[PDB]
């Protein structure tokens, strides 16, 4: 059996093979692991066939060569997809993106005073005239934006926030444990699913420094549920003289209802013109962007976050920067259908349909295809809009030699990948999410799998 | 027609840099190859796995898909990354010496940026500070003569954007790990510059550490920024002992510093060119490695471009100038500047005007001569100083 | 009441970590209540109810669930499935 | 010395704020060392003589400058240009 194990050839041999095919520490990389596999599988007397190492090694190399990180086509139907990268961008963005990336760039540069300035400096404009706040200002996320104005204004005082409103969103960030380490102390009145004004009332004292409110952005409770009018914590902090910060975390900056969609999303400009002190939100939810925490009010507040030396970890990139102001663009020329975001979850009922037969028109040929279009309401806003429930048409499939499952996984891992939804055996592909350029993608794609 | 123009553009404007400083801190830091901006245009375009575990079909961390590379590429345990540096030092504080006393060099003490000051932020981030040696000079007795039962670090800075000479002396790293494993103490460097191999394998004979270098020597742990010497997108790097990662990772403040879907992507592109041995793709590698006489061969072919320009006073000068801002403070490179000047303008209103153009054009001023370093040109820029040029003097 | 309040997790979600996190020499109760007129969806955790009786097991802690329904019997043996917890199961 | 040791700024980049931003009731000195035997390149900030004075006269502080140097006269005189403080001119 050393005989069979002797016809593996040596590793400057397949070097030879593939010399330009593919770079050359790649492919020894290549060699090495697929060589392991032929001895232990010899050894243990269980490959009788060399033929298959040619090929395999060369999948290795394309395999050992392709990204983590890769496009993915997403077919859940879920706009704001916290898995799959939230709010994707349109190329106007990416082009401006892709040119400030390219070299050197005003940045941190006045070329007025042809001395430095601050990067933060490019984008507030934009930021004070959409919201109409007195200043504002920009960091990493808004996770370190809620971080920064706790950090900023009540280390070792009290911030008093309704009992109802420490969410958990995401994996680790927890309002109670970042408000921690903010250094805040935190006075949760109200309780669960009931929380009237005269529990923040009740609370205040000569510690408290902050009345924070949050935003339940993906989670909701219905039944015996009561809240307290942002009106009423403003006139409250009026009466006190304590600020007001609001944590909108879905970061929508205008109003949703003259799109059609009819919900009580608070937006920014909204939010502050009611008189609150603060208010955050991230830049890749209901804004379209890039990923950013996005802070705005009173300018005394801004200037004092500003100052805080911790403004500087959080401080954004170049790309997020960049992007971001594209973006805000976009929004001054009322060019909202080009944000990926917003026209996914406006799009025309009909539009819908339209591109769910589209996509049945190119599975009809494709063997063994179950292939029909079903009217569902599901829930488009996974990141930002908890309860909104819309109606969108998905293209249900089901083919007889697989089942629904092995089909999900294998779309996985298809080039480019695909999610989608599974339901009682039926794959689904909600149209809300996909564009229309994949569709050509998804035919080709499924006609490799069951025909192979 | 100039409203038009003017009302039509972003703040954010690419500039063409000749001042033939790489890392320039005011203009935008290391820039981007375009195979990665293409590999970021293609993730942002649509949805991808950012956040999403392929195999097994659920949710996973997206500091994943990068910490494979970052592994390999210096030999530390494990490693992760955050916004930028700033917050990598904030993080491995507030998450190791939240309390207690961390040991570090009164040389070492740096103000780096408007806002950034190692006292100021290890302050917010609830370490207590203490300081050992002199100014000019710090000896290993110094170090070793301030640990106690609260000296939970022993760090070191790296002069970046500073340096002494005179009489100083410093304290060996060898000597660090050596004080380290002695008192059972952890070793974090902050390197800055970020720089991710030998550099003196490319010709440029400077003693600027490095990940795979000070992660080999014994330091616990590791980091910097990766828009610096690395050469990619503005990223807090740390690698090191897994313990550690582990510990810095579960810190709830992690999650305000995580990165973003484009400086992630862009980063996974940027180190596996760097695996592939890829050098010349990376721009600040190539700038700086560019041959002397790659230098004059491309000074030449801007001065046969303006020689027909009216009023242009054109010559070719060989100077010595110091490229590395933001990293490299000593270095001194020999580099061919294009020295312009005309009749009618002087250069004080040269550059001022330059810095308007579109695109605009940043460079030197050296004794009412204009100045254009040639490290920092693209060949695509040529062709458009000619024609700003010849559109402010012909005008 | 007199009893001394200890809140762990979040409002949507809870692990069991939250609830062995906050065990300490004071803690002479583990008390859950079932949320009986409202209810939560998008991401939401709870913890457990096996998980709660194996960690107080652990450090000799009581339970004490509050149905506030008080179910008496499974329901589901009615036709009408859902989740309502009862006496007789929980004990 | 006996005396308390207060130490304001930054290595590379010292303000007038900080020196202002450290005095209280029991501030007794403002001191100022000269860098004789090295000097610092690069990003690089120091408190302007006159500032310290200014702010000597207006809490009411004494001011301390170390020259170590101890040079008697203007150096400039005699061709040397250099910035090098002496006593004359710095009382």
């Amino acid at each position: 059996m050393k005989s069979l194990l002797r016809q593996i050839p040596q590793i400057s041999k397949v070097v030879e093979i593939f010399a330009k095919a593919y770079p050359e520490i790649y492919v020894v990389k290549a060699a090495r692991e697929v060589a392991e596999k032929y001895r232990k599988e010899i050894i243990e007397g269980a490959r009788a066939d060399l033929n298959g190492f040619l090929e395999d090694v060369e999948r290795k190399i394309k395999s050992l060569m392709k990204p983590n990180i890769k496009r993915v086509i997403n077919a859940t139907g879920v706009v704001i997809n916290t898995n799959l990268g939230r709010a994707p961008l349109s190329k106007d963005v990416i082009n401006f993106i892709s040119e400030i990336a390219n070299g050197y760039s005003n940045l941190e540069y006045n070329l007025e005073e042809g001395k430095r300035g601050s990067r933060i400096a490019h984008i507030e404009k934009y930021l004070n005239e959409l919201t109409g706040a007195e200043s504002s200002f920009v960091v990493n996320n808004n996770a370190g934006a809620v971080f920064l104005v706790l950090n900023t204004l009540a280390e070792g005082k009290e911030v008093i926030i309704s009992r109802g409103e420490l969410v958990e969103i995401g994996g680790s960030f927890r309002i109670p444990d970042i408000m921690k380490k903010s250094g805040a102390i935190l006075r949760e009145v109200g309780t669960t699913n009931k929380t009237k004004v005269s529990d923040y009332e009740g609370a205040i004292n000569q510690n408290t420094a902050l009345l924070m409110k949050v935003h339940k952005s993906n989670f909701y409770m219905e039944g015996f549920v009561e809240e307290v009018k942002l009106e009423d914590l403003v006139k409250l902090g009026h009466k006190y003289g304590i600020p007001t910060y609001y944590d909108a975390g879905s970061g929508l900056l205008i109003n949703l209802k003259e799109f059609g969609i009819s919900v009580d999303e608070p937006n920014f400009r909204d939010c502050i013109s009611l008189g609150i002190d603060l208010v955050s939100g991230s830049g890749d939810k209901l804004l379209g962007g890039p990923q950013a925490g996005i802070i705005v009010g009173k300018k005394n507040l801004i200037e004092k976050i500003k100052k805080n030396p911790i403004a500087r970890a959080l401080r954004i990139d170049k790309l997020t920067l960049s992007g971001l102001e594209m973006t805000l663009k976009l929004y001054f020329e009322k060019r909202y259908e080009d944000i990926p975001v917003i026209r996914m979850l406006t799009q025309d009922e009909k539009a819908l349909r339209q591109k769910a037969k589209r996509l049945e028109k190119l599975l009809k040929d494709i063997p063994g295809l179950k292939i029909s279009v079903i009217k569902d309401k599901a829930k488009p806003g996974g990141g930002s809009l908890p309860e909104l429930e819309l109606p969108t048409y998905c293209v249900a499939i089901r083919h007889d030699r697989l089942s629904s499952q092995e089909l999900s996984r294998r779309l996985r891992l298809a080039e480019p990948p695909i999610v989608c939804r599974i339901r009682e055996d039926q794959l689904l592909f909600d149209m809300r999410t996909v564009f229309h350029e994949d569709l050509k993608t998804i035919k080709k794609t499924l006609q490799e799998l069951l025909s192979i």
